[PDB]
């Protein structure tokens, strides 16, 4: 495991999500989330474009957590945290679609831009 080397993975073949292999974690089920459960996890949120980072669950240190199986969530999390294992972190890249769609979030993140997020499976529990 001593490897220096990076692989692309594309969750969906529309090219709006796509993750890359960062850090391996685990692997398996037996180290795979829990629909209806809280779960905690660490993320976060970062421009392509401008290359800022916001929205960092490390920028304040404080852990995020959720219930999968949920509505609450866009497709882009739901997606990369049903195809992540523990203690897996990773990058995924939503398009202009399954993030925001075409309404972003205030002037921060125009319409029809790639953004980047870091996500990290923590753990879980109920």
């Amino acid at each position: 495991m001593e490897q220096e080397t990076l692989e692309q993975v594309h969750l969906t073949e529309d090219g709006g999500v796509v993750k890359t292999i960062l850090r391996k974690g685990e692997g398996g089920e037996e180290n795979a989330p829990k629909k209806g459960n809280e779960v905690t996890v660490h993320y976060v949120g970062k421009l392509e474009s401008s290359g800022k980072v916001f929205d960092s669950s490390r920028e304040r240190n404080v852990p995020f957590k959720f219930h999968l199986g949920q509505g609450e969530v866009i497709k882009g999390w739901d997606i990369c945290v049903a195809s992540m294992t523990k203690n897996e972190k990773c990058s995924v890249r939503l398009d202009s679609k399954y993030g925001y769609g075409e309404e972003g979030c205030g002037e921060s993140i125009p319409g029809n831009s790639v953004l980047i997020f870091e996500i990290e499976l923590i753990s879980f529990r109920e």
